[PDB]
């Protein structure tokens, strides 16, 4: 439901699975891990038909945005090279859900990928 | 080519963006978005998604620099004037030719993620 407030973050670690969908491919999958104690998250997009869109969602810090909402802003990578960025927001009293998006630049073309996951 | 617009490379005037709005179950929506570069404000709307409540207003929000000096917009999503969530956009190209990001819409305690992307259709001063 509501955005998880940064100063209301649950304790420990969480694992998320869900969908990754581009404008022409609704069939990708998201895997994402959050360590609430270390304030860190990372994951990956998989199963999109374009191999280069199956990016690593590189290790990034869990921080507050200007509305005090718990967010993660990180880099997207493919073969260890930076391809763009991703933005995730946490939802629920226990950060049960994550949603946001990722960009992947392929041959000077930017691809926008919607991402969503649940514990 | 395809790089983030640096906040100090922003054009002036106003630009209109048209493009796609796509949820995990509906790839056929449309984005309309206006950026007033002089006032550093943007707003728009999502339309043509089959679920009426997903056709949100992307409320007026500030155009600012992110931590990498990239031009971005973070604002609220609304439907019937009520807040439904938030949206984020990033600007791409040396003249902010494109925008891409996403919007969240909460419907009956369920959060819906909508991918959004647009290209400059019109620019005036």
């Amino acid at each position: 439901g509501e955005h998880t407030a940064f100063n209301q973050l649950p304790s420990g670690k969480a694992e998320y699975h869900g969908k990754a969908f581009s404008s022409d491919d609704p069939n990708g999958r998201l895997h994402y891990s959050i360590d609430f104690t270390k304030k860190q998250g990372y994951g990956r997009i998989e199963h999109l038909k374009t191999p280069e869109q199956n990016v690593e969602l590189a290790s990034a810090e869990l921080k507050a945005d200007e509305k005090s909402h718990a967010v993660i802003l990180g880099d997207t990578r493919y073969g260890s090279e930076e391809k763009g960025t991703y933005h995730l927001a946490l939802f629920g009293d226990r950060a049960q859900e994550i949603a946001g998006s990722a960009t992947v630049k392929i041959r000077e073309k930017v691809h926008e990928i919607g991402i969503a996951g649940k514990q």
